[PDB]
């Protein structure tokens, strides 16, 4: 049931975005319903959904500390920080765009979970 890896695209992924932005932010995590009550911290990555999906192979993967993965290659990320402590909306966001590593939890061969601890 790859409802799981549906919803990981659904939070964790935007293949071409442009802007980058507070502007991006603000609008793609309500987009992908994440701004009612709005989520504290939440991270896109950019590019191949054939790069992601091989950080559950050796290919571009290796096992992280607790039954994780972390990629090889470093992906364009960015991470959408909520401003301000409201819990409800309007949700303002900080974005931080950066090139790094990914790390996930894969079944089935398919990336379900993204460690967002990594960020801040």
């Amino acid at each position: 049931d790859n409802s799981r890896y549906t919803h990981f695209l659904t939070q964790h992924y935007d293949a071409k975005p442009q802007g980058r932005d507070d502007r991006y932010c603000e609008a793609i995590m309500r987009r992908r319903g994440l701004a009612a009550p709005c989520k504290d911290i939440n991270t896109f990555i950019h590019g191949n959904k054939r790069s992601i999906k091989a950080i559950c192979e050796n290919k571009n993967g290796n096992p992280h500390r607790e039954n994780l993965r972390i990629s090889k290659s470093s992906f364009q990320v960015t991470t959408c920080k909520l401003h301000g402590g409201a819990p409800w909306p309007p949700c303002q966001y900080r974005a931080t765009a950066g090139f790094r590593n990914v790390v996930v939890a894969c079944e089935n061969g398919l990336p379900v979970h993204l460690d967002q601890s990594i960020f801040r």
